[PDB]
C-alpha cells in the first residue's frame, strides 16, 4: 500500500529518478522470469527431439 | 523440489503438454508485470509532462 499520485508535485529530480529505476524494475523481473522458464523449457525441447 | 528429468521417457502428448502450457505460462507472468509496472509509469509520465 503506497500511493504515486503525489507525483504531480515531486521535484523533476525525484519523478525522474523513480522513471529510470522502472525500467530495471520490470527489467530484473522479465529477464528472471525469461530465464527460469527457459530452464523448465529446455528439458521439454530435449525430450521432444529424443523421440 | 520437482525434477523433469524423467521427461526423456514420457509420450509425445504428456510432454508436449507442458511444452504448449509453456507458453501463456510465461506470458501471464510477465504481462502481470508490463500491465503492473505500466500503471506505475503512468503518472510520472503525467508529472514531468506537467512540469
Amino acid at each position: 500500500g503506497s500511493d504515486y499520485e503525489f507525483l504531480k508535485s515531486w521535484t523533476v529530480e525525484d519523478l525522474q529518478k523513480r522513471l529510470l529505476a522502472l525500467d530495471p524494475m520490470m527489467e530484473q523481473e522479465i529477464e528472471e522470469i525469461r530465464q527460469k522458464y527457459q530452464s523448465k523449457r529446455q528439458p521439454i525441447l530435449d525430450a521432444i527431439e529424443a523421440k
